[PDB]
C-alpha cells in the first residue's frame, strides 16, 4: 500500500506528486500515455520544438514561472513587431502595425468598454466559489452571448469580440455562461492578461518546449514512481483506502488525487459510484474544440516584408495566427487554431484538407509565398482520447450554480486537481500546477 | 469465448426491443444489462400491495409503439385520475382551486400562455425530426436558450412562472439549461406543447395495470433462454473489419455487430477501440441527463377525493412543482406522486429520504391541506444516484451542441450501432422513442450483415 496514487502525469498530477514525496510519503503515479505532460506535448521535427499543445506562459503565471526556473528551463519572447493583416469577409487584407489599428476609434472605445464591463462583473465572482457572486443566479442563467447582445454594442465589435471569446475557451459566446466567462476573466486577471502578447498570456515561449519542462518535474520523482502507458480504469475506496484497477492489476493507496480532465475523470469506474450532484458537474463540463497547427517553412520570410506573422481573419475558419519561429530564426513557423465550430468541422476532415484551408487562407493575407510550405503539423485534441479536447473545460448555463459545489471536495479518500479546479489561470499551465499544490496539501494533511 | 450474430449492450426498452427484431429474422442475439433486472429508466416495485413506478409510468395517445406493445403482450391501462380540482399556489398569495389549473390565471395571463405555446410550436414545426440541425434558422435557435427565447416574448410573471413549471417537468432542466432548438425538436418530437403537459388527451393520459417494468420483462420473456445475461456490465468494446469483441469484468463476447442501448453519459464511459471519433465523443460530452427525484407518498386512502380535490398541486416558487393522484384502480391505498426537477431534484438528491419526505409533506400541508401529514409510507428514487442511468428522464442539449456535435447522435461507427430514447425521431425521452430508436436499430444491423 503506497500513501498517495495520482492519476494522470499533466502538470497537475506531477506537482501533486512532488509535493507528495517531497513531503516524505510514498506516490505513483499511473498515467495513461507512453508519456508525460498531458495536453502540454512536443514533438521535434525540422530541427527544432513544435509544441502541439500548451506552449506560452505570460506575466502573472507566477507558478509555472517559478517552476521553470527552478529546473532550467529558459524562456524566449513571443515575437511582437512587424504589421499584423486584418482581413474581413470579401475584402482586401489590410496591414496595421497593430490588429487594433484596423477599427475606428468609435469600434475601439465600444470594445474596450465592452471589456471593462466583462472585468467589472468577474471581480465580483468569487475564485475559490464562483456559486457565490451575488448574482450567480441571474449570470449562471445567461450566455456570454445574451450579455454582449444587451451591451448594445455594433456587430463589427461583436465580431471581433467574438474572435477573442472562440481563442480563448475554444468555444463559442452561446456555449459559456457568463458566470463561467466572468469567472475565468477574474481568475487571470483581466482581459488585456487573456487576450494580451505582451502583458499577457502569450508574451513568452519555453526553449525546448513545454514538454520537457515536464518532464523535468516527472524526473523530481523517485524511479518506480511513474508508471507510463498504464490507464486507470477503476477506482475503489473503502474505509481502509483505495484500491485502482488497470489492465496490467491493482495498486493500493492510501489516498488518490485524480488529475484528468472532467469528462475522462467521470469514465473511471468509481466504487462507490460518485454523488449524484459531482457526476451531473462531470455531464456539465465539456471540454473545448481545438486542432492547434504549425506551418512549416525554411524562413520567415513574411519578416522580410515588415509582417509580423499574425493575421486575424474573423470570416475564416482560423483564428488569429502568431509567429512560432524558434531563436535560432529558422524554420520559419506560423501557429494557429482552428476554435470552436470550425475545429469540430475541420477534425472530421484530413491534414491536408486541414493544410489546404491554412495555407489559402495565408496566401490571402500574408502573401503568394505563403503556398511554399515544407511541412504542416497539426494536432485535434478532441482525437485524442487521454484528453478528449482543449484547451479545457466551459460549463453551460446552469452548471456553476447548481453542480459547481461539487468541482474540488473530496469523495471520502478521493481528491481532485487539474487546470479546472485552479482558483487563479484556470484552464492555463499555471492553474494546473495551484491544483496540484492545493491537492497535495488536503492529502497530507489527511494522511497526518 | 462465445460468438454472436449481434450483442445488445442493456435491457431497456431500446435494447430489448432491438434484440427480439434481431433475434426474430433468425439471428443469434445476447443482451448484456448491468443491472440485476430489465427496464432501465422504467422501474417498478411492490409496496403496500400494488405497484410502485419509481421510472417512466405514464403513456398516452399519439404513442403507437408502447401501446401496440402493451397490446401484444396483454398489459391494460388504466386512465390517470382526471376529476376533482387542481391547487395552483403561486409566488404570492394563497392556494387557488380550480377545475383546471388554466382558470387559475386571469384572461391576459392564459392568452399570453397560449400565445407563447403557439408560437413554440410553429418554430418546433419547423425542426426536422431526423435532423435538428437542418432546420432554416438552426444556428440562431441553437444560440438561444428557451428562457431568453421566452424573455423576449413579453409574457407576465406568472405566465413565465407556470411556463417554467411544465418545463421543469417535461425536461428535468430549466429553460435557461437547453437551446431553443433542443426544447422546439422535442415539442415537434411529442407532436406539440398540449401533448407534452395535457392529461386527457396527452403524455399523462394512461397508466399501466402493474406497472412499466413487468411490460419490460414480458418482452425479455420473447428472447430464447441464455440470450439475457443480467449483472453483467459492458466495460469495453474493441472492433476490427469482422467484428466487435465485447469485455465485461470476468470475460469477452465476440459479435459481428454491437447496439449500445444506454444513456449517452454512460455510452461515452465505455472502454471504445478505437477510441469514438472526436465529433462522436464531444457530443457525449454536451448530452448531460436530466435530474429528477421522482416521489410516491402512500396514504390509506385517497382522502383528498371527498374534499373534491385531484390531487393535483401546482407551485412555481416550491421544491415540488407538479403533482398527480397515483391511486391504482382499487382505490386504496391513497397515492401522491409528485418530482423534484432541475435545481430543486439536486438540491433534494443531497439530503436523506426523510428529508425528502418532510419537504413534500410541508408543501403538500400548504396546498392539499393538513391531513397530507398522515402519511402511511414515502417512496422515492433519485435517478441522477442510480450509477447505469445517472439522470431522468434523458439527455438534453445546451447551447450550440445540435448544431455542432449533433450530426453524430445516429451515425454507426463501423460495426457499432446506437440506439436508446434520445435517439429517436418521434417521442424522443420517453418509452414509446425508446422503442423506436430499437427498431430502427436492429433494422439497421440486420441490413449492414445482408
Ligand atoms: C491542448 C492545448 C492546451 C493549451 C494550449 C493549447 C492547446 C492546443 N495553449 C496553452 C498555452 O499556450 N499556455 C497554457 O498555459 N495552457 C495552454 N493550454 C492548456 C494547458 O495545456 C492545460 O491547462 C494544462 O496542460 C492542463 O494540465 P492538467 O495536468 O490539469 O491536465 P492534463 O495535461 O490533461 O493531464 C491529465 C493527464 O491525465 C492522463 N489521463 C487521462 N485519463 C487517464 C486515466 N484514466 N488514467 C490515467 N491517466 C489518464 C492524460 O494522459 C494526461 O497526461
Ligand atoms: C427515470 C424516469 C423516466 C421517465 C419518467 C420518469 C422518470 C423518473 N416518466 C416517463 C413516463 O411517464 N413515460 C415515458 O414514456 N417515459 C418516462 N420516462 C422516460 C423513459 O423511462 C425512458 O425514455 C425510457 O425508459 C428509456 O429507455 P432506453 O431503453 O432508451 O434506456 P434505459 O431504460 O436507460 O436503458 C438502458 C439500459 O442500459 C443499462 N446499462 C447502462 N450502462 C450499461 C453498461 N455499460 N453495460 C450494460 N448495461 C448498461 C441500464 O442498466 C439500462 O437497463
Ligand atoms: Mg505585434
Ligand atoms: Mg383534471
Ligand atoms: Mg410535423
Amino acid at each position: 500500500q503506497v500513501d498517495v496514487v495520482v492519476v494522470g502525469a499533466g502538470f497537475a498530477g506531477l506537482t501533486a506528486a512532488r509535493a507528495v514525496h517531497e513531503a516524505g510519503r510514498s506516490v505513483l503515479v499511473l498515467e495513461a500515455r507512453d508519456r508525460v505532460g498531458g495536453r502540454t506535448c512536443t514533438e521535434e521535427h525540422h530541427g527544432t520544438w513544435i509544441d502541439l499543445g500548451g506552449q506560452w506562459i505570460g506575466p502573472g503565471q507566477d507558478r509555472v514561472a517559478a517552476l521553470a526556473a527552478e529546473l532550467g528551463v529558459e524562456t524566449y519572447p513571443q515575437p511582437t513587431e512587424g504589421d499584423d493583416v486584418v482581413l474581413f469577409g470579401d475584402g482586401e487584407p489590410q496591414r496595421a502595425p497593430d490588429v487594433a489599428l484596423a477599427f475606428s476609434d468609435e469600434e475601439l472605445t465600444a470594445y474596450l468598454e465592452l471589456a471593462g464591463a466583462l472585468e467589472a462583473i468577474a471581480e465580483k465572482v468569487p475564485l475559490d466559489a464562483p456559486w457565490l457572486a451575488p448574482e450567480a443566479a441571474a449570470w449562471d442563467a445567461t450566455t456570454l452571448r445574451e450579455w454582449v447582445a444587451g451591451t448594445g454594442v455594433p456587430d463589427r465589435v461583436a465580431g471581433l469580440f467574438e474572435v477573442a471569446v472562440q481563442a480563448v475557451f475554444a468555444a463559442t459566446s452561446a456555449q459559456l455562461s457568463l458566470l463561467h466567462a466572468a469567472h475565468y476573466v477574474h481568475s487571470a486577471g483581466g482581459w488585456s492578461k487573456l487576450t494580451d502578447t505582451e502583458g499577457g498570456a502569450q508574451q513568452d515561449r519555453l526553449v525546448g518546449g513545454v514538454q520537457p519542462l515536464a518532464e523535468r518535474l516527472a524526473a523530481r520523482l523517485p524511479d518506480g514512481a511513474l508508471r507510463l502507458s498504464t490507464p486507470v480504469r477503476g477506482l475503489a475506496q473503502d474505509g481502509d483506502g483505495v484500491t485502482v484497477r488497470t489492465a496490467g492489476g491493482e495498486v493500493r493507496a492510501r489516498r488518490a488525487i485524480v488529475a484528468v480532465p472532467p469528462t475522462l475523470a467521470g469514465r473511471i469506474d468509481h466504487d462507490p459510484p460518485l454523488p449524484p450532484q459531482r457526476d451531473q458537474l462531470l455531464q456539465h463540463m465539456p471540454q473545448g474544440s481545438v486542432v492547434k497547427f504549425h506551418v512549416i517553412y525554411d524562413e520567415p520570410w513574411w519578416r522580410a516584408e515588415g509582417l509580423s506573422g499574425t493575421v486575424l481573419c474573423p470570416d475564416e475558419p482560423i483564428g488569429v495566427t502568431f509567429d512560432g519561429t524558434p531563436p535560432a530564426g529558422t524554420p520559419g513557423i506560423v501557429t494557429g487554431f482552428f476554435e470552436g465550430p470550425a475545429a469540430v468541422a475541420a477534425g472530421a476532415r484530413t491534414r491536408e484538407e486541414r493544410r489546404d484551408v491554412v495555407v489559402d487562407v495565408l496566401a490571402r493575407t500574408l502573401g503568394e509565398r505563403a503556398r511554399d510550405v515544407r511541412d504542416y503539423i497539426d494536432r485535434d485534441w478532441s482525437a485524442e482520447p487521454w484528453t478528449r479536447g482543449c484547451y479545457g473545460a466551459h460549463l453551460p448555463p446552469g452548471a456553476w450554480t447548481v453542480y459547481g459545489p461539487a468541482l474540488r471536495v473530496p469523495v471520502g479518500r478521493v481528491h481532485w486537481a487539474g487546470t479546472e479546479t485552479a482558483e487563479r489561470w484556470t484552464g492555463y499551465i499555471d492553474g494546473a500546477i495551484e491544483s496540484g499544490q492545493r491537492a497535495a496539501a488536503e492529502v497530507l494533511a489527511a494522511l497526518g
